[PDB]
């Protein structure tokens, strides 16, 4: 119990930490355009489609990191 | 330390698994959006600016079960 529980937890607040770091800054280019696009002074979409591979990505790791955390309670 | 432990883990696994969801809807809807304009088809922004707020707010509240989870080991 103890041991196998919080090196779950260790190994999954590291990836938590640098996913959310990750998020952060990509999300940061797309919100901004949006902003642009939002203001009426039109959107610089360079480097955006990349952001935005990134965020899927880190979402789907994000899931795996939810479903590691609940199975460690479980098996 | 198991009791303590296993309480965060389970709250914070409940809390990433809801972000995950929520991130997830938000970022369907903005990247449908600037999937059209590179496209070059133009871009709907109807509702854009509030999942962009929704997913400001996600991101924090990532950092947020992060820092929880460390804490947990540490004090």
């Amino acid at each position: 119990a103890l041991g196998k529980l919080q090196d779950v937890v260790n190994q999954n607040a590291q990836a938590l930490n640098t996913l959310v770091k990750q998020l952060s800054s990509n999300f940061g280019a797309i919100s901004s355009v949006l902003n642009d696009i939002s203001g009426g002074r039109g959107g610089d979409i360079s480097g955006i489609n990349a952001s935005v591979v990134n965020i899927q990505k880190e979402i789907d790791r994000l899931n795996e990191v939810a479903k590691n955390l609940n199975e460690s309670l479980i098996d």
